[PDB]
């Protein structure tokens, strides 16, 4: 197997290139292997939409059969029911077959075992047990499971809308289209489609709601219809976009506001955990309704990690992700938080828009991205945590380097999925904003003179 498709977060491969049957069948071999010396011989298997999906899903059923483990096949679910699995039924392990907001030839796998989200050396561990041979075997099973409508109803019995509301709902032929409509309408929305059949060729745009141009779609439609809010979901369902009635995006840390105020009123002093890539001000907000803001590192697993270390009821990232403990089980679910949004915007008698945008908003810029190499990006971080001057401000390098300013904050850090240096600046004005930018730009160059600054 390429070393390339272990990554920090999980496993990411393209079928054909560097992801085959066969691997996808040793992937399951050192992964019934990790559960079974962690003293867990039952696992959930759930699969996304994609075409390589049947074919990919028995390869690593049957991985896991030849550990002897006892496999639960939920067949095709989004990536949060298979979470919700490993939660509810017997065994506390988990692999789940996706290649989430990436093209049809992607595929992959996110990774639970006894309870915990693989990340790091523990993803590398999985490699290094098939080139040892350090392979449980053993005769294991498969039972079918269906586990979705025990999933829905544990959604509709705790959601309790205050009015009827009308949501167009994106589901970008991915599988969320699979409950998402449905669910949201059962709630007591009326509920306008968009791209819900599952298709994993994706005909329309690219199921990744993180991009604006992958939701001019859904922000005509919530306005030709006159809906109240338009909903967006990722491949696999672990990622919602959020649009108001008047056709604003609403980004993941603003829609992080509105749940900190909700979950924070009934737990007072709850820690909350967003990503590094998040604005300054939920620091603010957080810790004005007296909860916990903790800053931590971007991806899925570093984050449910981090909320099992600090026991934090909610946690949100920059790309969509948003995690609920509270009446919930701490994975991340772009459906049950679109669940957790249309019950708190229900109980308000203003709009969308209004609800969010009564909410405190500094210049943004957009995600920047620089290109550079898989075998400099952590370097060049390391570079900049060793020799980089920022002027006054709190220096965090928990994940490259972040500084927050009194009137802005500038951040680089690495990528775990490309070779490329991600960026953000947030101030009060276009001068600050600016400021930060050649504080940053001048930091880079300082490293390396030739690396390509677009700012
Ligand atoms: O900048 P990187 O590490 O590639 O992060 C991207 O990768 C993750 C996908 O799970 C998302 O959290 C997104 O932020
Ligand atoms: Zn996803």
């Amino acid at each position: 197997l390429p070393a390339s498709i272990f990554r920090a977060y999980d496993i990411r491969g393209v079928v054909g290139d560097t992801l085959t049957a066969e691997t996808a069948y040793w992937i399951g071999r050192a992964i019934g292997s990790e559960s079974l010396a962690r003293g867990e011989p039952c696992v959930a298997v759930g699969r996304d939409g994609r075409l390589s999906g049947p074919e990919l899903v028995k390869q690593l059923i049957q991985g896991l059969v030849d550990c002897g483990c006892q496999v639960s096949d939920v067949g095709m679910v989004p990536t949060p029911v298979l979470y919700y699995a490993a939660n509810v039924l017997e065994g506390k392990s988990g692999v789940m077959l996706t290649g989430s907001h990436n093209p049809p030839d992607y595929n992959g796998f996110k990774i639970v075992v006894a309870g915990e989200t693989l990340a790091n050396e523990q993803i590398q561990a999985l490699r290094e047990r098939i080139e040892k041979n350090d392979l449980a075997s053993g005769v294991g099973s498969v039972e079918q499971v269906d586990i979705l409508p025990r999933y829905f109803k544990q959604i509709r019995d705790d959601i309790a809308m205050a009015k009827p509301m009308k949501v167009v709902v994106d589901c970008g032929n991915g599988v969320a289209g699979v409950i998402a409509p449905q669910l949201i309408e059962a709630l007591g929305c009326s509920v306008i489609p968009l791209y819900c059949e599952v298709d994993g060729n994706f005909p329309n745009h690219h199921p990744d709601p993180g991009k604006p141009e992958n939701l001019k779609d859904l922000i005509a439609k919530v306005k030709a219809e006159n809906a109240d809010l338009g909903l967006a979901f990722d491949g696999d369902g672990d990622r919602v976009g959020v649009v108001t009635n008047t056709g604003t995006i609403i980004y993941p840390d603003r829609l992080l506001m509105l749940f900190a105020k909700d979950v924070v009123s009934r737990n007072p002093g709850a820690d909350i955990i967003f990503d590094v890539k998040c604005t300054r001000r939920l620091i603010a907000l957080i810790s004005g309704y007296g909860g916990r803001p903790v800053m931590w590192k971007t991806g899925h697993s570093l984050i449910k990690k981090k909320m099992k270390e600090t026991g934090a009821l909610l946690a949100g990232e920059m790309s969509g992700h948003v995690f609920f403990k509270e009446r919930w089980f701490g994975f991340d679910d772009g459906i049950y938080s679109a669940a957790r949004l249309l019950e708190i915007l229900s109980q308000d008698q203003r709009d969308s828009e209004h609800v969010f945008s009564a909410f405190p908003s500094d210049i943004s810029t957009p995600e920047i991205n620089i290109t550079v190499t898989e075998d400099s990006k952590f370097a060049i971080i390391e570079a900049l945590q060793r020799d980089a001057q920022w002027g006054e401000g709190n220096i965090t390098t928990l994940d490259g380097v972040r500084v927050d300013y009194p009137k802005g904050w500038g951040l680089v850090r690495a990528s775990n999925t490309t070779p490329v240096l991600v960026l953000r600046f947030e101030a009060d004005t276009e001068e600050e904003l600016e400021r930060i930018k050649t504080v940053f730009r001048n930091q880079l160059k300082a490293v390396d003179s030739s690396l390509p600054v677009p700012f």
